[PDB]
């Protein structure tokens, strides 16, 4: 499933993301756009050792969820496979956990290179929330 900007913006407001750990809804949505183009099935196999990135938040297995051959630290306490799913609920709860670390939202690269430096005050403007 691919979400639209506003669709997602609505979803996240719903699940308590507006201002969650100092980050505005704009922020979260932008991370998403830049990380997966809003694709719940987005996946990226990293050529490192056993870390791949999952779902709309491109959630890494080295840290965050379990893989297969590839064991994890499993911060989020979930099977990484749970993220390649149409339902964004655990994807989000994992996302809220990621944010807690020192790096916060910079855990997410696309976010850093595409959104951190941007003025996102108009980002959501077209959205009925």
């Amino acid at each position: 499933k691919i979400f639209s900007k506003c669709e997602l913006a609505r979803k996240l407001k719903s699940m308590g993301m507006d201002g969650f750990h100092g980050y505005s809804l704009a922020n979260w949505v932008c991370m998403a756009e830049y990380e997966s183009n809003f694709n719940t099935q987005a996946f990226q196999g990293r050529q490192s050792q056993g870390s791949s990135d999952y779902g709309i938040f491109q959630l890494n297995s080295k840290w965050w969820c379990k893989s297969q051959s590839h064991s994890s630290a499993n911060a989020c306490n979930i099977m990484c496979s749970k993220f390649l799913d149409d339902n964004i609920d655990d994807d989000i709860a994992c996302a809220k956990r990621v944010v807690k670390d020192p790096q916060g939202m910079s855990a997410w690269v696309a976010w850093v290179k595409h959104c951190k430096g941007k003025d996102l005050s108009k980002y959501l403007a077209s959205c009925n929330l």
